[PDB]
């Protein structure tokens, strides 16, 4: 009469008694022999007359089995078999109790299914979805199994999420692949700018995860999720779409348990796990970061991530940030400024009637998953998204014919064509200015092809010249060619080009408030030798911390304003210099009325064509600061060597010449005096000195890299010129900072 076991099936299975945890037979097993006693983990199996119970065609619970299957197999990839029925339909749920003194963890009854409201409100032994004596209760002792790793080893299946907050982002993936379950039948309010999750066969797109694939830095702190990584995916994924469902609070454990519903003894795995999951993406900033703000005795990771003291040099975007995170995180953080602002390159005029006009950044480029995008939505802020449309006016008053614009637009782009392709086999030693090798190609062009170009098609081709000199802040003879596009090889930030309207002093604000930021303090000397970093300003203060941080802007490296001892090494000054101090500077003006309101119709912006390549970049585009069409504030740019021609002239000079060109670019009418206007000097401001950074003639993007490695673990380097994706930005400067003080953090 066949043969029967008290003991699992699987050898080395730690449960000296398998009791059947469904009773679905009327023969059930309970917790005798059987002829098969199937396991799922090391405190859940099930006897061979449950098994039957759904397996058989001929047994009652035979068509809840094979209905749940026909669901199975059409919207999963992983098998339908009883154990996986069983772990999705028949396991009972465990829930923690709530109260806090006591977090065990209990079993559920069968009938009841586990909703987050449960979750948020159980207590020991009182009946849920509704004395203390029930808390003091021993747990089951199958639970203190669960946190061990080989508990893990001897779990048969992955666990499949119910009702995950990520599932209306993954429609795209099979619900398995991505850790949810697929007999789950179940992004509007969301910001149309958080797109966290790639979807399939699809790249190049900054900051987005793949949410069926582990990434290399994630499998080196998890690798024991490497071989199947359904888990971790699950539980990442949930986090990602939690915190972009509420960005301006802390997401804690405590947030995500309720919304972890799994059946079986593995939540508790589950639960364990989302806490290390999240402490790992805090400190990667990946979440919990913006200007999110904790107080006192609510920091953001454990107390074992508290025992460091940083000094941080800027307290500009790239500073600002490290100093944000470290201080959320619950470390000591001093931040010394040399100017008496903070801000850096960020510095927003706010004196303008109705408008906030910046002196430097106030562009966002690209605002999908931009960390800028998520600042603004935590601040209720909002941006501009910049129209399409900018005609290309003559001095004469002559609108451009568009299709003039656009024809000198491709023959220009065909020229840096040619470059792509003449780059591709020569290394940093054969590198060649970008701006000589354009004038060759174009000769070469023009000699080969016969064609002449009118004046005008001459002169908006030296526009469109100008434009890539002012997105490298530099005239293009100092520009590699090698290696001037050398960030575009990366993912880049798709989506909305946008005018930050309430300006980024808003965001570097917030990020500054509380923290300890000491102003007119500039850093003289930075001694890392001794058992702490000792930093002294320029009157001889000194300030002391286990680790350094500086964002100082390139300029200031390359001119070696800052002792160091040790000295830097000899690579990193060889990165340093290979990396140009790019400069624009801006101009604003205020009129009475909107002058141009009739010529230019609306849009955000107008073009000064130049007369010659020698006035090239000399005011080159308008920008009217009020998208709102009501004030009166026009800001225009200074690139190239137009930056060198307006050293020599005042303020009122360099007005003046403005003014002159806009009474050309509006001949046939008047145009009123301003009222108000700045001119910007970052060349000359001694602590910066530039505008952002760009690949000088014979270095490489690589040069980025070398100048962010720390030095000892002790010495930590951030800034726009440290950004590699992400060079010469507000956002790449943000990024860096956290970037660093994940570095720091890690110790
Ligand atoms: C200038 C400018 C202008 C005019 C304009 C613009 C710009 C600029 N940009 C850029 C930005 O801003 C940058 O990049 C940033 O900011 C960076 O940051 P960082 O890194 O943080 O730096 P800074 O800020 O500079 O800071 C620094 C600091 O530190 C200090 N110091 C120094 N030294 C020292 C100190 N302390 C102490 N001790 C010592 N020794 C100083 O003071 C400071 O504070 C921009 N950006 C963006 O994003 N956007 C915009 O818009 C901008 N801009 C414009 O306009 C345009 C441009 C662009 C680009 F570039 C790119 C792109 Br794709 C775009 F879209 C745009
Ligand atoms: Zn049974
Ligand atoms: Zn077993
Ligand atoms: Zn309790």
């Amino acid at each position: 009469s066949e043969k029967k076991y008290r003991k699992c099936e699987k050898a080395g299975c730690t449960a000296t008694c398998p009791v059947c945890f469904a009773s679905a037979s009327e023969r059930c097993a309970k917790n005798g022999y059987t002829s098969r006693w199937y396991h799922l983990s090391c405190g859940e199996h099930f006897c061979n007359e449950c098994f039957d119970h759904y397996y058989r065609s001929h047994k009652d619970g035979y068509d809840k089995y094979t209905t749940w299957k026909k669901i199975w197999t059409s919207n999963g990839k992983t098998e339908p078999s009883p154990k996986a029925f069983m772990a999705d339909q028949q396991l009972p749920y465990w829930v923690q109790c709530t109260k806090p003194e006591c977090r065990k963890w209990r079993q559920l009854t069968k009938e009841i299914q586990l909703t987050p409201q449960i979750a948020k409100t159980y207590r020991c032994g009182m009946k849920p979805n509704t004395t203390s004596d029930h808390c003091s209760l021993p747990e089951d002792l199958r639970v203190l199994e669960v946190s061990n790793h080989w508990w893990y080893s001897m779990l048969i299946l992955p666990p499949l999420l119910k009702d995950s907050v990520a599932a209306p982002l993954l429609s795209a993936y099979y619900p398995d692949c991505v850790g949810m379950s697929p007999s789950c039948t179940s992004v509007p309010g969301m910001n149309r700018y958080f797109q966290p999750f790639y979807q399939p066969n699809e790249c190049g797109k900054a900051l987005c995860v793949r949410p069926d694939v582990m990434e290399l830095d994630e499998l080196y702190e998890f690798p024991e999720y490497s071989r199947d990584p359904t888990m971790y995916l699950a539980l990442r994924n949930l986090i990602l779409a939690l915190w972009y469902t509420n960005c301006k609070e802390a997401l804690t454990p405590q947030k995500c348990i309720p919304h972890i519903i799994v059946r079986g003894l593995v939540r508790i795995r589950c639960v364990q796990e989302v806490e290390r999951i999240l402490y790992f993406m805090t400190r990667k900033g990946l979440i919990n970061t913006g200007v999110l703000s904790v107080g006192a005795d609510q920091y953001l990771l454990p107390k074992d991530y508290h025992n460091k003291s940083v000094i941080i040099i800027g307290a500009g975007p790239a500073g600002l940030a490290a100093a944000r995170q470290l201080h959320n995180f619950g470390i000591k953080v001093t931040v010394l400024e040399a100017k008496d602002r903070i801000g850096g390159r960020v510095w927003d005029d706010k004196s303008f009637k109705g408008v906030t006009v910046g002196r430097g950044a106030q562009i966002v480029n690209g605002c999908i998953n931009n960390p800028v995008a998520l600042m603004c939505e935590q601040l209720g802020i909002s941006m501009h998204k910049f129209g399409e449309r900018c005609d290309l006016i003559q001095e004469g008053g002559r609108i451009t014919d568009p299709t003039i614009d656009k024809r000198m637009d491709f023959h220009f782009n065909a020229l840096l064509d040619v470059v792509s392709e003449w780059r591709k086999d020569k290394t940093q030693l054969q590198d060649v200015p970008l701006g000589e090798k354009i004038e060759e190609i174009y000769k070469a062009f023009i000699k080969e092809s016969g064609i002449q170009f009118s004046e005008l098609e001459g002169q908006v081709l030296q526009f469109h010249l100008s434009n890539l000199e002012y997105a490298c802040g530099s005239n293009l003879h100092q520009v590699s060619a090698r290696s001037w596009d050398h960030n575009e090889f990366f993912a880049q930030f798709a989506g909305d080009h946008t005018l930050l309207t309430p300006g980024y002093s808003v965001i570097i604000e917030k990020l500054a408030e509380g923290l300890d930021i000491q102003l007119k303090s500039p850093v003289q000397c930075i001694d890392y030798s001794g058992d702490e970093v000792q930093v002294t300003t320029t009157d001889g203060t000194g300030y002391s911390a286990q680790k350094v941080l500086v964002t100082v802007p390139l300029a200031l490296l390359q001119k070696g304003a800052i002792q160091f001892n040790p000295p830097l090494s000899e690579k990193k000054m060889k990165a340093i210099n290979s990396l140009g101090a790019g400069i624009i500077e801006k101009i604003a003006l205020q009129f009475p009325y909107r002058f141009w309101d009739s010529k230019v119709q609306g849009a955000d912006f107008f073009g000064h064509v130049p007369p010659s390549a020698s006035k090239r970049g000399l005011f080159a585009v308008f920008y009217d600061m009020d998208p709102q069409k009501k004030h009166s504030v026009l800001m225009s740019v200074i690139a190239g060597e137009a930056v060198a021609s307006v050293r020599t002239l005042d303020d009122k000079q360099v007005l003046q010449q403005c003014m002159a060109t806009l009474r050309e670019l509006f001949k046939e009418q008047e145009v009123p005096d301003p009222t108000k206007y700045f001119v910007t000097r970052w060349s000359t401001d001694p602590w910066i000195q530039m505008a952002y950074s760009f690949v000088k003639t014979g270095g490489s993007g690589e040069a980025y890299d070398i100048i962010a490695e720390d030095i000892q673990g002790t010495v930590f380097f951030a800034g726009e010129a440290t950004n590699r994706h992400f060079p010469q930005t507000v956002t790449g400067a943000y990024l860096s900072g956290v970037r660093e003080a994940s570095k720091i953090a890690a110790f």
